[PDB]
C-alpha cells in the first residue's frame, strides 16, 4: 500500500513538495511517510503505539483519529483545510486542521533526513510509473469487456426473436395437433359402437 | 490544453547500478521535434531535437525519415533491442544503439543533453505531472466501470429472457412429442378396434 | 468539538423542513449552543448549565432525565413523531413539547435572537457536514481493508481445517489397512517359523 | 438507484474570502449529462449541460472525449487543488469557468458553462442540506454494519482455528502411529526373509 501527495508547505510555499505514505493494508498499523522536494528527501515512521498515544493525547477516538489521518495525509492537497508544516531545522513535520477560526495541531511527526535521496526519489518516480501503466492496462481491459457485453447483448436480442418465432410455430403446432387428438380420441367411441 | 509527454525507465551502460528515467515531451508528432529529458534523481540533462536534426540523422542512415522517426518512436516512448549509453564528463552525448541480434548493432540516434542547473524543478515538475495523469487515468476508469455496469445489466435483461423464452420452446416441444405419442397409439388403437 | 445536525418540522411552518444545530461541549448538562435556520435566516441562541437545572427542577424531573431527555429531543431526528417542535417567529422563542397520551407537557423553552450573518452560518453548517461526510468516507476505507485482511484470515484458517481434517481421514484409513497388513504378516511368520522347526 | 451527486466546496476568484459549494448531478455516467449547482448561502445558480455540450467542448479542446470526461471528473467532482482554478461573474450572472494551471505557468479553459439564478435559492439550499445529512447516515449506517463484519469474521477465525488446534493434534499423533507401523512392516519384511531361506535351507539340506 502507498499513495504519494501534493502538499504545499507553509515553509517554503513556493517550492510544491510531494509526500510518499506508505504503510500495509491498515494505516492504524502504521505507516512510513516521506517528503521530498525534488532534491533531499525526509522519512519518518509512524508506528501503531504512536497512533494511538497521539489520538489519546488530544481526546480522540483511535477510529475517528486514524480518518483525520487519511483524509489529511492521503487525499493530498483536495482537502485544502489542512494546513501542513514542515521545519528543516527541527526536522519536524506538523499539520493541523483549519476552520471556525480553529487551528488545533492534528499530528506531530519526526521526519529524519535521508543520506541517499537520489535512491528514494527513483523509487517514488519508478512506483509512479508502474501505478500508470497498470491503470492503461486496466482501461484496455474494460474497454475490452465493454464490447464483448453489448456484443453479447446483440446476439441476445437476435436469439430472442428468433426463439420467439420459434415458440409460436410450435405453439401453433400443438394447437393444430391437441385439435386432432381430442377429435380422434371422441372417435375412438364411435368406432367402439 | 496541448502539450503531449512520455516518461520512460531506461537502461543506461555508463550506469548499470541505477536506473535512469527518461522525460520525451513534444508537441503532437515527433516529426516536428522534441524535448527529450534525462534525469536519475539528482540531476537532470535536457536536450531539444530539433526538427531538422532529426532529417539530418535520418539523412546519414540512408533511411527514409518517415522510418527514422518511428524508430525514435520505438526506443525512445516505450519499455531490449535498443540499448542506450550517455557519458557524464562533457561530450554529453544521448546516443542509443539498434542491438539488433541479427548480426552487429549500428548507431541509430545521438543528441546532446546539457546539463540543468535547476535539477529539482525538473525532477518536481516530472512527478507533479505523473501523479497528474494517474488521477486522469484513475478518473477515466471510475467513468467505465459505470458503462460497463450499465452494459452489463442491461446484458442479462436480454439475457434472462432469452433463457426465460428458449425454456419455453423446450417446454412445448417435450410436450409436442408428447402429443405426437398419443395419436401414435389413438392411431394404434383405431386399427385394433377397427377389428 | 461536538456538533450534531437535524432537521426539524415546526408546526408554525408545516410546508417547509427546518434544520437545527445543536453545538455543545463534551457533556450536555453542561450546556449547548443551539442554533435553528431555514436555508436563508437563522435563529442561534445558547443554553446555560443553569438555565438546564432550572427547567429541570421547573417540572420536577431528575436532571440526568432531562438532559436525557434533551438527548432524544435535540437530537436524533425530528417530525421524532412524538416530540412537538415550534418556534414562534415574531417572539423568537424555541418551544417543544413532547406528546404523551393525553397529555402534552412543555419540554423546553429557549430564546433565540435573529443573527445578522445567515448566509455565513449556513455556510458553516454545510462545510461542517461535508467535513463529516469526508470523515466517515476515510473510516469505510479504513474499515473495509479491516474486512479483507480479516476475511482473508479467516478463509485461509477454514480452507487449512478442511485440509487437516481431510488429512486425518486419509490417515485413519491408511493406519486401518495398516494394522491388517501387519496382522496377516505376523500369520504368515507363525507359518514359517512352524516350517522352520518341522522340517528339521 | 435514486442518483448520483458530488457536493465539493470551490474557493471563486471573484470571491475568494467566502467559501462558494459546488454541487454535481449526473446519472451513472457523466458524459451522459450533468446539472451544476453554485451556492455561497444566500443566492444560487443552476446550469443544466447535456451530453452535447460535453462533446462540443471536448472537440473545441482536441481532446478525447473519455479523456475530457475524466478531466471534467477531476475539477468539477472532489474539487479542492491548486490545480483547476475556479472563476464564476456575479453581476453577469453568467459565464461559470475553470481553468487548469500546471507548473511552467501554463493553463487553458477547461470548461466554461453558463448557469442561471434561482428564483428560490433557499429551498435549494434546505435540499443540498438534506442530502448531506442523509449521506451523513447513510455512511454512518454502513460502518455500524462493516462493524459487526469484522467481529463476525474474527469471532469465525477464532473459532477455526481452536479448531485447527485440536484437528492438528490429533493428525500428528496419528502420523506418528503410521510411521512407527510401517517401520513395523518393514522389519517384518526383512524378518521374513531369514525365516524364508531358512526354510529353503533346510529342504537344501536333504
Amino acid at each position: 500500500e502507498r499513495k504519494i501527495s501534493r502538499i504545499h508547505l507553509v515553509s517554503e510555499p513556493s517550492i510544491t513538495h510531494f509526500l510518499q505514505v506508505s504503510w500495509e493494508k491498515t494505516l492504524k498499523s502504521g505507516f512510513v511517510i516521506t517528503l521530498t522536494d525534488g532534491h533531499s528527501a525526509w522519512t519518518g515512521t509512524v508506528s501503531e503505539s504512536k497512533i494511538s498515544q497521539e489520538a489519546a493525547t488530544m481526546a480522540m477516538n483511535k477510529g475517528k483519529y486514524v480518518g483525520e489521518l487519511r483524509k489529511a495525509l492521503l487525499s493530498g492537497a483536495p482537502a485544502d483545510v489542512y494546513t501542513f508544516n514542515f521545519s528543516k531545522e527541527s526536522r519536524y513535520f506538523f499539520f493541523k486542521k483549519n476552520l471556525k477560526d480553529v487551528s488545533f495541531r492534528l499530528g506531530s511527526f519526526n521526519l529524519e533526513k535521508v543520506e541517499n535521496p537520489a535512491e528514494v526519489i527513483r523509487e517514488l518516480i519508478d512506483y509512479a510509473l508502474d501505478r500508470n501503466n497498470l491503470l492503461q492496462a486496466e482501461l484496455e481491459e474494460l474497454r475490452a469487456v465493454v464490447e464483448q457485453t453489448e456484443r453479447s447483448r446483440k446476439l441476445a436480442e437476435q436469439e430472442l426473436i428468433e426463439t420467439s418465432e420459434r415458440v409460436q410455430l410450435l405453439h401453433s403446432q400443438n394447437t393444430s395437433l391437441i385439435n386432432q387428438k381430442k377429435k380422434m380420441d371422441a372417435d375412438l367411441s364411435q368406432l367402439q359402437t
